């Protein structure tokens, strides 16, 4: 079973917003943070309630050695939507993104459209002074800002008070881009023959005091108390491996725009001159960076979203645009920093007697959020009758991009690959 008693969080759950060292400074940040004094649910164990996930979750736990392994994320937690899994097995982790089926207790039996996994050093550290009284308190913070699942942690012992209220910062451990939809949240247990602290983050403005050593000593909220609000107001590397752009441009089944195959590029040397050779460029509209000055810049990560679309939709693809593709199929974010590449390909998307392999979505319940995929076949509703049967007033969502060797250029196949560069203060992986 379990219990759902409520307690107070006090001044707890503040993590270094960036990776920028600061000294004798009173830097003010706006991001997701756990509100000061803000209602954290303390649970027990002796079944395992699936907790809602929104705007990140603050998770703390006090245990003897180990009874909590990891966490599960995703939506509907079934074999119809991709899901996460972060079990800290033994002295390592097991992070992965896969459409997990079920276990109802080997935590999954899914080996389908999965892979896309990330392993790393274990997130569980325990030390004892020859005695078990050293009940170290493990605090974690997770968030899913436009994917890029972020994870923060900090282990601190000498827990003489239930949920110490003293200040404690949180250091990041790993930042892997899952790029999925997360709404639910669940936790794993262990075996044997008082923990589960859970708080939710909300968008707040924090004012943080930084020590000369960079350690965050004190922080004050700016939306909690009149005094707090007033106080707030007054306050290239050793790489030679050429990037796989070759395959990116030498693929044969650049997917349809309804499933934009995103390709992450890292640990490589990006000489775009090869990118200039596998494509008589018809459109090289770069927004965040000048294409001439691309060989003197270092990007922490590069994303190569590849999809073939029609001619007008090439002009459609741009930051802040409109159309049946820019709303329901692929929406580039407004502050895009990257390049779009669209050369012609009427030799691989054509044949006599025709071809209709490709696809696109004219019918979605809402607009597509920036960099989000929506692969699903649901009949669009009309009137007040939910169909899923197909016909008038009952429409299938995606209609075909049937390509043939003889259309006008406005209808001719256009191979589009869009590069999303990362120009932000962080370890440079691509140069
Ligand atoms: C910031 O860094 C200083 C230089 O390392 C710290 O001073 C030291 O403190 C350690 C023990 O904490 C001593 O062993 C050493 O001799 C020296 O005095 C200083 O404490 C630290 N300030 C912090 C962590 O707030
Ligand atoms: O090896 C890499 O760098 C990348 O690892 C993972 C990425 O998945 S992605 O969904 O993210 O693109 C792949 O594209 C590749
Ligand atoms: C906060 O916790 C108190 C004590 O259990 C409870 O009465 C109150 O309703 C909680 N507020 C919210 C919004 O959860
Ligand atoms: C946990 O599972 C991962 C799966 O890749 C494995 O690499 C790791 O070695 C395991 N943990 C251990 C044995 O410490
Ligand atoms: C994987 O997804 C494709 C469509 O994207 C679907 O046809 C296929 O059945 C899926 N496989 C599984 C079971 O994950
Ligand atoms: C994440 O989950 C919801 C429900 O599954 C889904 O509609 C959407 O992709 C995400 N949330 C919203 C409303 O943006
Ligand atoms: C490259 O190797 C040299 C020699 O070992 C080392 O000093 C340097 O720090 C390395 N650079 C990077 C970015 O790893
Ligand atoms: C792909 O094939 C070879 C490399 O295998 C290359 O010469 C050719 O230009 C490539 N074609 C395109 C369109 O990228």
């Amino acid at each position: 079973t379990t219990t759902q008693s409520y307690t107070n969080s006090f001044t707890r759950g503040v993590y270094y917003p960036d990776k920028v060292f600061r000294s004798s400074v009173l830097h003010l940040t706006q991001d997701l943070f756990l509100p000061f004094f803000s209602n954290v649910t303390w649970f027990h164990a002796i079944d395992n309630p699936v907790l809602p996930f929104n705007d990140g979750v603050y998770f703390a736990s006090t245990e003897k050695s180990n009874i909590i392994r990891g966490w599960i994320f995703g939506t509907t937690l079934d074999s119809k939507t991709q899901s996460l899994l972060i079990v800290n097995n033994a002295t390592n982790v097991f992070i992965k993104v896969c459409e997990f089926q079920f276990c109802n207790d080997g935590v999954y039996s899914s080996a389908n459209n999965c892979t896309f996994e990330y392993v790393s050093q274990p997130f569980l550290m325990d030390l004892e002074g020859k005695q078990g009284n050293f009940k170290n308190l493990r605090e974690f913070v997770f968030k899913n800002i436009d994917g890029y699942f972020k994870i923060y942690s900090k282990h601190t012992p000498i827990i003489g008070r239930d949920f110490p209220q003293g200040f404690s910062a949180l250091e990041p451990l790993v930042d892997l881009p899952i790029g999925i939809n997360i709404t639910r949240f669940q936790t794993l247990l262990a075996l044997n023959r008082a923990d589960y602290y859970v708080g939710y983050l909300q968008p707040r403005t924090f004012l943080l005091k930084y020590n000369e050593n960079g350690t965050i000593t004190d922080a004050v909220d700016c939306a909690l108390d009149p005094l707090s609000e007033t106080k707030c107001t007054l306050k290239f590397p050793n790489v030679t491996n050429l990037c796989p752009f070759h395959e990116v441009f030498n693929a044969t089944r650049f997917a349809s725009v309804y499933a934009w195959n995103r390709k992450r590029i890292s640990n490589c040397v990006a000489d775009y001159s090869v990118l200039y050779n596998f494509a008589p460029f018809f459109a090289f509209k770069c927004y965040g960076v000048s294409p001439t000055k691309l060989n003197d810049l270092c990007f922490t990560n590069v994303y190569a979203d590849s999809f073939v679309i029609k001619g007008n939709e090439v002009s459609q693809i741009a930051p802040g645009q409109t159309g049946n593709i820019a709303d329901y199929n692929y929406k580039l974010p407004d502050d895009f920093t990257g390049c779009v590449i669209a050369w012609n390909s009427n030799k691989l998307d054509s044949k006599h007697s025709g071809n209709y392999d490709y696809w696109y979505r004219l019918f979605r319940k809402s607009k597509l959020k920036p960099f989000e995929r929506d692969i699903s076949t649901e009949i669009y509703q009309a009137g007040n009758k939910p169909c899923k049967g197909k016909g008038p007033n009952c429409y299938f969502p995606l209609q075909s991009y049937g390509f043939r060797p003889t259309y006008g250029v406005g209808h001719q196949p256009y191979r589009v690959v869009v590069l999303s560069f990362e120009l932000l203060h962080a370890p440079a992986t691509v140069c």
